[PDB]
């Protein structure tokens, strides 16, 4: 009844989990971080991160663990999924190809059982002789480890304390013994037992309970040869260890709860522990010798070592370095110095990484030019809270500007041997060339001797022997550097024209017509080498040096007229190692051999704007795995620069776009620019690291941004944001904050609330202060903090005007929060005039609840009070007064409104659509969604289908069902796992302004950024058929089914999905292999080709 499709734009960004070990092999050192659904693989070295494997599960990762049992000659992982899909892994490296295969799996998912309350917990003994799993209150299972238990059968032992904490496994017990903290009303109690396989049940354990802090959280296993558990709680460290028992109490982690640890040396001589302030300390051990060689813990002391992003985990990676993992910030490298520093820390952070989540709330603004939307979020909690503005594409920093038309093409020259950076640019145009100087950042024209200037160039550069190169339609010229003379020229045997040039440091090959000829590039001459003649006219030329080659080439790239074919030719014979027709009858316009994250590609550009790319064996020649993206609709010109000490491609076309590689795979990223007809790099004295471009009209220099598909700006604002509102007339944002004071109340640091240029009060981890920011949209500078009063929470926001009053307002809606009372019984709405650098009250109105959610509404204000919906009007005397009332609620949280139309969405009973009757000033309950959902989020797609989120990461869709009393049940219609929790839908694009209509965006808890789109039911039905056949042919990670994954999940309720389809499977096709295409496109509704599928798939990665 409805068609739904949802794709990732921004893959979450929050870090749920580290791991160290030796997993890719017995050698590397790794570092494995799960980010909710995607697993991150990294060889650690001397220069930082190596990124191996990156790949997506059908699953949150919700446990990630390596071990190694005997007969395995590096680590497997064990990894358990949200749903009970447990699965062991290995990493397979051959060749260039990259495997984790699944080694054992199954599903351990009881029937009877409520989740636990500090959630699942898996661990695995030191010996591996088993893996333990805390899934249900009262219960452990146990998974033995048997290389014949391959579907992972477990079984339960009855766990009598119903209520545990944290649990490990320790080190040096003969038997599997778990040690763990748990709470009975006695308090709280560590305590131990043995897991007997023999028996399937507990064993007493190798020392006795004991009572521990009444905060007590975390349980360390200590390595030998301490062997034993350590205790984190609130305000003490304990060490247990049979007889054997040591406490301190050192008031430096009182302050904050510690959160996480990390063993930094192998024996447990030092661990890193970290706060929810984002504090580093160094948790010590020190020895004690005894006489039969054991040795015992003679006391603990704890160190501060500064200050890290709020940690979620922390993982030493030798050589002073950690990579801090967080889920309310950005991630970092740090380094820990043996000496402090000038403050008195021993951190200093060595690369951050962004982070986007949470994403509490969002919107979307055109805030550069018409249609080009930027989204703006309320990123991050506490000291880490920020602004993000993220926009599609890649800038260019314009720093030069020439007038000067029909540029046909460009050449950096370097003509000082002596200096290294270049000092030329050399200009083609129709027949005619022109060399430019640069000194600084002047730009003049000049001759250079043995350079033609009337000619047209196709190439010219550096070459061998301290040489330049200028190849034209007529010659080839060789040009010594001092003096600049002409030592070489060649031309062919009848004077002909050059048609084609390719040319690196020490070898040329030219066409003329059909013709090739091969040279060699050495002192004072230009040597013939080979010639051949192709079996059609040549359309374009490469020999770029690929891999530890010494700058030489023994491969030819060429593409020809007619058969439109890209063929490998060996140097000098020019015999065919392998030919790709590519089809058509539209030739070849730019052929390219480049190497990224060192795997080779051949790349073709025909003049339809299709790059095709290929996968190049530089030893036999092979071209392999062919692909196929639309870069616009004209001739692609192709061209290499490095930035950031990376190789790629620019693609010049009517659409310009950067060639460049993440996990091993070519992505295409926008640069954002109108036309670029020609470029090349240009890193001189006063242009370092640049780009010059070229279109009809003009010659550009400039800089780059980073080569991703999304641009964030931070804005850093050290407090919680919560809201977030765009004012246009005000050409400002207005944002909800708060931030956390102790108990008068003192600040923990400075913040956007307390730094504003002017401040206003409202008259009437201790406290939450909020406040009312206005932001500056260019700035992003704190202009005016409005503070609500004690025990105020803003928890809404708008910005419009009302009634026939001209002004536009900010307004809010509060709640004054009470410890002991259930919900709000008071609260307020207080609109707000930004006028003159500073916020003025311009009316207020109690209320009896809290003011949840509002929306402009025709000129009127709907809010969402306790179970209450209410409808006001802006009287003249600038006062809201009440029109009509809403009543069948538990607790309205969400609204959203179309025309005359308002969504609902409620704490547990789902959604429910309003009319306001304006004929009857009053609401009509339309229908409502009589299934029980718990509501996150809310959107109104249009008139007759409504989105819903709720809190176990799963959206729907609910409809009007074509009695009276059966008009007002909802139908859902649209299920679907998501696997993300959303907080906000926002209708927009970032894509500027087909299979689909209509266009929201959401954000969510691990900074996941997705949109949804609608389709028809023929678009539906054949993506649906191409779902079913990709999910044959994929192998998944841990052999999980994909419509497992997708089936709508709660405690109430399993069903599989319906009506959505899953954009991420979908643009999947694009990876897979030619025979997998072949093989997902048989028989498939006129029968389909591979071809138009990718041609399908690209219209839909378009939309995001
Ligand atoms: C369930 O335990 C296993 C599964 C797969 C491989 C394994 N190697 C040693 C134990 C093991
Ligand atoms: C090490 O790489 C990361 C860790 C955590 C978050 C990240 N964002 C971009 C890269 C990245």
């Amino acid at each position: 009844m409805s068609y739904n499709y949802v794709v990732t734009a921004q893959k979450p960004t929050a870090v749920n989990g580290c791991v160290t070990g030796h997993f890719t092999s017995a050698e590397d050192l790794n570092l494995l971080i799960a980010k909710n659904t995607r697993l991150e693989i990294y060889v650690v070295t001397a220069e930082g991160l190596r990124p191996v494997k990156e790949v997506g599960m059908y699953g949150k990762i919700a446990v990630m663990e390596l071990f190694r049992p005997k007969g395995e000659s590096k680590d497997l992982l064990f990894i358990l999924t949200a749903k009970y899909n447990a699965c062991i892994l290995e990493y397979k490296q051959s060749g260039e190809s990259i495997d984790i295969i699944t080694r054992a799996h199954g599903n351990v998912q009881d029937r009877i059982g409520r989740p636990s309350e500090t959630g699942i917990i898996g661990i695995i003994d030191p010996e591996c002789r088993m893996i333990g799993l805390r899934l249900y209150d009262g219960l452990f299972k146990v998974i033995p480890l048997d290389r014949d238990n391959k579907e992972l059968k477990a079984f339960n032992i009855r766990l009598e304390e119903l209520h545990v904490i944290d649990v490990k496994f320790l080190y040096g017990c003969q038997a599997p013994t778990i040690c763990f903290v748990y709470q009975d009303p006695q308090g709280r109690h560590v305590k131990t037992y043995e897991v007997s396989l023999r028996e399937k049940e507990f064993n007493k354990g190798p020392w006795k309970q004991e009572n521990v802090e009444a905060e007590a959280s975390m349980v360390i296993a200590v390595p030998e040869p301490f062997g034993g558990a350590i205790i984190i709680g609130q305000e003490s460290i304990t060490y247990h260890n049979g007889d054997k028992y040591l406490a301190i109490a050192p008031p430096i982690i009182k302050q904050s709860t510690i959160v996480c640890h990390n063993r930094v040396d192998p024996n447990g001589s030092r661990y890193l522990l970290g706060d929810m302030e984002g504090r580093l300390f160094m948790l010590l051990l020190e020895k004690e010798e005894q006489m039969d060689g054991t040795v015992t813990l003679k006391d603990l002391r704890v160190e501060l070592l500064g200050e890290t992003s709020i940690a979620e985990c922390l993982t030493y990676l030798d050589n002073g370095v950690v990579f801090v993992g967080s889920r309310l910030g950005d991630s970092q490298l740090v380094k820990l110095n043996v000496d402090s520093n000038e403050q008195g820390s021993y951190v200093v952070a060595m690369e951050t990484f962004t982070n986007l989540g949470p994403i509490v709330d969002m919107c979307v603004v055109d805030l550069e030019r018409q249609g080009q939307g930027q989204l703006v979020t309320c990123s991050g909690a506490f000291k880490e809270g920020s602004l993000r503005i993220i926009r599609n594409g890649i800038g260019i920093h314009e720093h030069a500007s020439i007038d000067l038309p029909g540029i046909k093409g460009l050449w950096p020259l370097r003509s000082d041997p002596n200096r290294e950076t270049d000092d030329t640019l050399v200009l083609s145009f129709v027949g005619q060339t022109r060399v430019l100087m640069l000194n600084g950042e002047e730009v003049e024209e000049t001759e250079l001797m043995g350079f033609v200037d009337d000619q047209q160039t196709f190439f010219c550069g550096n070459v061998a022997h301290q040489q330049l190169i200028q190849i034209t339609s007529a010659s080839v010229r060789l040009v010594s550097q001092e003096p600049k003379a002409l030592v070489s020229e060649w031309k062919e045997p009848q004077a002909k024209n050059i048609s084609v040039a390719s040319c690196n440091s020490s070898q040329v090959v030219v066409a003329v017509g059909r013709a090739l000829y091969y040279l060699q590039i050495h002192p004072q001459e230009l040597r013939q080498i080979s010639h051949t003649e192709m079996e059609h006219e040549v359309a374009c030329l490469d020999i770029t040096p690929l891999g530890d080659s010494n700058g030489l080439s023994p491969l030819c790239a060429i593409g020809l007229w007619t058969d439109i074919s890209a063929r490998i030719l060996k140097l000098p014979s020019f015999e065919l190692l392998h030919k790709e027709m590519l089809g058509g009858e539209i030739i070849p316009r730019s052929i390219l051999m480049t190497t990224f994250e060192s795997s080779h590609y051949l790349l073709c550009a025909l003049g339809d704007g299709a790059l095709f790319y290929f996968g190049l064996n530089i030893e036999t020649g092979l071209l392999s795995d062919r692909k196929k993206v639309t870069l616009g609709t004209q001739p692609t010109v192709l061209r290499t620069f490095r930035s950031l000490s990376t190789t790629n491609v620019f693609a010049c076309s009517d659409r310009p776009t950067v060639i460049y590689s993440s996990n091993h795979k070519l992505v295409f990223s926008n640069v954002n620019l109108k036309e670029v007809n020609y470029m090349c790099p240009l890193n001189s004295d006063g242009y370092p690291d640049s780009l010059a471009l070229a279109n009809n009209s003009t010659l550009t220099i400039g800089t780059i941004d980073e080569i991703q598909k999304l641009h964030i700006r931070t804005v850093p604002l050290y407090e919680s944001p919560r809201k977030i509102c765009y004012q246009e007339v005000s050409q400002c944002f207005g944002v909800l904050s708060s931030r956390i004071e102790v108990q008068g109340t003192t600040a923990l640091r400075p913040s956007a609330s307390t730094q504003a240029l002017s401040s206003s009060v409202s008259s009437s981890e201790e406290v939450e202060v909020h406040n009312l920011l206005i932001i500056d949209q260019h700035t992003f500078e704190v202009l005016h903090a409005h503070q609500f009063l004690q025990n105020e929470y803003a928890l809404s926001l708008v910005s419009c005007k009302l009634g026939k009053d001209p002004n536009t307002y900010f307004i809010v809606g509060t709640a004054m929060v009470y410890p002991e009372e259930a919900e709000p019984k008071q609260g307020r709405i207080v609109v707000f005039q930004y006028s003159d650098g500073k916020l003025q009250t311009v009316a207020e109105k109690e209320v009896k609840g809290a003011v949840y959610s509002m929306v402009e509404f025709n000129g009127k204000l709907l809010a969402s009070i306790n179970s209450t919906v209410r409808l006001y009007e802006w009287t003249t005397e600038k006062e809201l007064r009440t029109e009509c009332n809403h009543y069948n609620n538990i607790m309205a949280l969400y609204l959203k409104t179309k025309g005359d139309f308002i969504l609902v969405g409620d704490l547990m009973r789902s959604v429910l659509l309003l009319a306001y009757k304006p004929m009857e000033g009053n609401f009509e309950e339309i229908a409502r969604d009589f299934n029980p959902n718990w509501m996150s989020a809310v959107e109104i797609l249009d008139d007759d289908n409504f989105l819903g989120a709720e809190n176990a990461f799963n959206l729907f869709v609910c409809q009007k069902d074509s009695t009276d009393e059966e008009r007002q049940h909802l139908q859902e219609v649209g299920l679907f796992h998501l696997g993300e929790f959303v907080n906000v839908f926002c209708h927009g694009s970032l894509v500027m302004q087909t299979p689909t209509q209509g266009s929201v965006l959401f954000g969510t808890v691990n900074g996941m950024i997705g949109l949804v789109t609608s389709l028809s039911e023929s678009w539906y039905n054949l993506l649906l058929d191409m779902q079913n056949r990709l999910n044959k042919v994929i192998k998944s990670v841990g052999k999980i089914e994909h419509s497992f994954w997708r089936s709508f999940h709660t405690e109430r309720k399993t069903e599989p999905a319906t009506g959505f389809i899953d954009g991420d499977l979908i643009e999947s096709f694009l990876d897979i292999s030619r025979p997998k295409m072949q093989e997902v496109v048989a028989n498939l509704q006129r029968e389909a080709t591979a071809d138009d599928l990718i041609k399908v798939v690209e219209e839909l990665t378009r939309i995001h």
